[PDB]
């Protein structure tokens, strides 16, 4: 401790290492191709989590920001967390669907763009200046979203029926908690500051471990993650 | 204002946002995946620009760096923007043209030592070495330009009539354009400082507006991005 | 001079200097498909270690991180060099055996871990936790050297001779070469201290000429990059 958000970087430090172990030894000796690749790209989203969360927690991935006249601390940690993990995730579901190499170069791009921006506005001086950038950042990902729902429709006619069962499956757990992160920076400590940073940090692990563990859990005990 | 260059940075942002918009208008609903391709990767370029330009207006794109006995104002930004931007632009053109992945690697490798030797310049505190960095990047620059004109040879063979005349009229937009930027940062705010900031800001924009949105208007507009 | 290693970031700036111009030279005119992806990756791999030999050499690859009571040189652009050139030489390796996918992603992700938690390692001005930054770092190093050994047994019933036997030689060069890189970084100016900077600088430049110009020579005299 010395900062009381401490125990949810610590805690979420732990779940992360803990499912990339999980993760790690359930696909070992997995021997087809399409269930190799996300296995691996499922394992190194909560490895690359638990590096950065381990640097939250020692506090290298934590600057202090001046804005609104005053030192806010900010943990930029996560947006090189979301930088990898978050196109990997966005890839896992494009895999699923077969996605057409150039619905994943529009998912991997507005997603570098939604973390950039987001990470931008983490790091602007000018206060009111920040909520700029969490807005090119919320319509980054307010595309991401749509693509996800409307941007496959020509994979449906040939899409096994189990693929599509997982696929729907993730894709609402990604929409419902991949939302809540650009509400949570708007009223926590990035953004408005009305709810503390302990209670945020909190937030956040609970959305991530969800979003990496939890989605990566409900994947990779499905079928559809093998060729037939 | 307070920046004389505001102006063309404001008018930068307005000019890629407007591109943007355009083109992810114009790509609704096309489904030919190799026409998706080319629509993914030119939508991106001025999307990413925009933000780039953006983060130039507001400030946070911009850093002093000392060198020659003054303080130097240095927008990095323009370096984070054609670090992505320039590699997408060069893989429109190898789409193009079926070129091979090594080509491809070859391209985007070269693309990559250009933009960071040139950012490594940019940021440099000793003067004269910065056009050490200079002649470095232009290095890299011309050989991505050997390539373009030299590196397809076995690809003309099997190249449809539309594909190979919008590839040499891209390939020619962007052998002019590119090679204007070492000249600008050579004359410019970056190196001898002969053409103060605003001037130099006002060329960039122009540079970068017409080859990001000039280009994917000849791009987009053109049949030889579908399948045939 | 003023730095006692400057002669070795001199002579690494040579030999990666000439090494990359003497593979650019015998890669030119190859039009083999396969055996161009093996030129393109091997010559950016010393390419790239110029550029960074040449900003330590120059002074801006160094920065001065406070831990241990003290102001301590560290040579942050070696993490910049590793993180593009040590995928790289993996993929140079992976294509060599027909990897699957998967693998690749693991040995690049794995890879990128190894880079990213060493450059925090050596930033991390708490001294003690530094090397729980090598510690996770070697880790990510016993992953991808544990994949180079047991990750393609899929691929030995279909593999060329001569594609066996080059990459059975590259990848004994690189787990041995590779696993000495946490060693001196250990005992070095990032770590414990207890072999000079100069000594450190010595090493690293034995080591990454010998696994991107002693490697690069082995793979491209080989006929295994060419398709038979
Ligand atoms: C050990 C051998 O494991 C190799 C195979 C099967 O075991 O796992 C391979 C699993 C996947 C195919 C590879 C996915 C990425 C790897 C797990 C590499 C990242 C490992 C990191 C060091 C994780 C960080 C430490 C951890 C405790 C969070
Ligand atoms: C495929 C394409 C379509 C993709 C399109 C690109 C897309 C991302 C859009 C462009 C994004 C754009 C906003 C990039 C802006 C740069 C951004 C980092 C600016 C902030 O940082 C700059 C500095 C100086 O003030 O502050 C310091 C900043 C922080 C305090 C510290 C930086 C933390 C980083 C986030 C770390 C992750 C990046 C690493 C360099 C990668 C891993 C390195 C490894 C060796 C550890
Ligand atoms: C869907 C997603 C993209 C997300 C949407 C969010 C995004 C559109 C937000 C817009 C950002 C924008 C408000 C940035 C401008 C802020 C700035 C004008 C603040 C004023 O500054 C005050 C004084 C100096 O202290 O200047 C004041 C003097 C003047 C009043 C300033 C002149 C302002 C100019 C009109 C700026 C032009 C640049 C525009 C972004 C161009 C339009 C873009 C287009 C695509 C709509
Ligand atoms: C805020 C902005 C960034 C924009 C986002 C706003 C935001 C509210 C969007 C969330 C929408 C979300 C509920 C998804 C919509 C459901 C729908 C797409 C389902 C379609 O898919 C198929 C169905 C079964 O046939 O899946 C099955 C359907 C599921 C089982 C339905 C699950 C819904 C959840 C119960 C919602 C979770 C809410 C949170 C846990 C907390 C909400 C409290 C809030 C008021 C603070
Ligand atoms: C809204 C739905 O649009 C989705 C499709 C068709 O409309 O466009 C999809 C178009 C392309 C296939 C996707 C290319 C990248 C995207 C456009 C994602 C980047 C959007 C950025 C937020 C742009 C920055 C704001 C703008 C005003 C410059
Ligand atoms: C496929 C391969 C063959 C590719 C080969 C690799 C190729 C690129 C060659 C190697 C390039 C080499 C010169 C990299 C050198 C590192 C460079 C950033 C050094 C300058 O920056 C270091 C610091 C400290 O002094 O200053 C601060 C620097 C600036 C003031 C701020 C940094 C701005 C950045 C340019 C932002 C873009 C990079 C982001 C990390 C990516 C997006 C992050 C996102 C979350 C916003
Ligand atoms: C085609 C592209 C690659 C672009 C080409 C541009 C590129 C080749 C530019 C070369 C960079 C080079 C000049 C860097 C050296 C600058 C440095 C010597 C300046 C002298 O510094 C003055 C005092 C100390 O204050 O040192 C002075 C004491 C001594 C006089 C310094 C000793 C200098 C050494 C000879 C340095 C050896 C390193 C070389 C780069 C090795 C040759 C590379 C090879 C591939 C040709
Ligand atoms: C400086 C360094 C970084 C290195 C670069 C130097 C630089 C001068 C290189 C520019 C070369 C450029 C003109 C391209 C050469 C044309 C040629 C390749 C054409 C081949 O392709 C097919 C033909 C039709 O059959 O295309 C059609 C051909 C085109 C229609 C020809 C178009 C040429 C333009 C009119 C040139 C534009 C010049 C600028 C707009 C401003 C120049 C002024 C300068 C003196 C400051
Ligand atoms: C010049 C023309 O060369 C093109 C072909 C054959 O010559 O090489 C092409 C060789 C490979 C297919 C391309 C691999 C990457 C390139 C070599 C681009 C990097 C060049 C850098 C500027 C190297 C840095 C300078 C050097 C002296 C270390
Ligand atoms: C495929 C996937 C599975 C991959 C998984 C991702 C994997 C890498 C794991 C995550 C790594 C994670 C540790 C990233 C952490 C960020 C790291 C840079 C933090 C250190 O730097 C932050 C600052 C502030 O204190 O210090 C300053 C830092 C240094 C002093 C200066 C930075 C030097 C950089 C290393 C330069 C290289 C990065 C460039 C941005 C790229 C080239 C830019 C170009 C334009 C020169
Ligand atoms: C195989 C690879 C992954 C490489 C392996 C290396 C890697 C596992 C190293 C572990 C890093 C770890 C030691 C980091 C913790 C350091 C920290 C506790 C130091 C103590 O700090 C002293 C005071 C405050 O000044 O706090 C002291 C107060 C308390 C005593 C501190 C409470 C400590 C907590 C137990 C921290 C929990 C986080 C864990 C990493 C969760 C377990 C991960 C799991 C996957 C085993
Ligand atoms: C320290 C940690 C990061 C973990 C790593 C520890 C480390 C000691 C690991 C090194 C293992 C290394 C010797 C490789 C093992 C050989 C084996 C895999 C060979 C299998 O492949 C086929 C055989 C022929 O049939 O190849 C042919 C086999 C080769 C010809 C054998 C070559 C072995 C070398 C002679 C070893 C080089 C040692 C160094 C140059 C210096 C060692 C001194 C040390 C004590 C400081
Ligand atoms: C593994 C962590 C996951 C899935 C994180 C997702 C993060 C986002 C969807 C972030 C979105 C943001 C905005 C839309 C606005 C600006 C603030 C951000 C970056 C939190
Ligand atoms: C979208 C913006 C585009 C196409 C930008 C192109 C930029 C270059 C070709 C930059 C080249 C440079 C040099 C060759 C030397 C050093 C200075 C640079 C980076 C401006
Ligand atoms: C071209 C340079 C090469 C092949 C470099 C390889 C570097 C490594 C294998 C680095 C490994 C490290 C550790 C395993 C622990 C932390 C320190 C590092 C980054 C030196």
């Amino acid at each position: 401790t010395g900062r009381p958000e401490w125990i949810w970087l610590a805690l979420g430090t732990a779940l992360m290492g803990l499912g990339t172990l999980y993760f790690l030894v359930k696909g070992m000796g997995v021997s087809d191709p399409d269930a190799k690749k996300f296995y691996a790209i499922t394992t190194l989203v909560p490895a690359i989590a638990f590096t950065m969360y381990l640097s939250m927690l020692l506090g290298y991935g934590l600057t202090m920001v001046p804005f609104g006249g005053e030192q806010n601390p900010i943990y930029w940690a996560r947006y090189a967390d979301w930088l990898f993990t978050t196109p990997l995730l966005l890839l896992d579901l494009a895999l699923l669907v077969d996605a057409d190499q150039g619905t994943i170069l529009a998912l991997v791009g507005a997603d570098g763009i939604m973390i950039g921006t987001g990470l931008v506005g983490a790091l602007t001086k000018v206060y009111s200046y920040r909520f700029v950038w969490w807005a090119i950042s919320t319509a980054a990902m307010l595309y991401i979203l749509y693509v996800l729902f409307f941007g496959f429709t020509s994979k449906a006619e040939s899409m096994r029926p189990e693929v599509a069962s997982t696929f729907k499956v993730l894709r609402n757990v990604t929409v419902v908690l991949w939302s809540a992160y650009p509400v949570v920076w708007l009223i926590g400590s990035e953004g408005a500051g009305i709810v503390p940073l302990n209670i945020e940090t909190l937030l956040f692990m609970v959305l991530d471990v969800s979003a990496k563990v939890g989605f990566g859990l409900i994947l990779l005990r499905s079928r559809a993650i093998f060729g037939e």
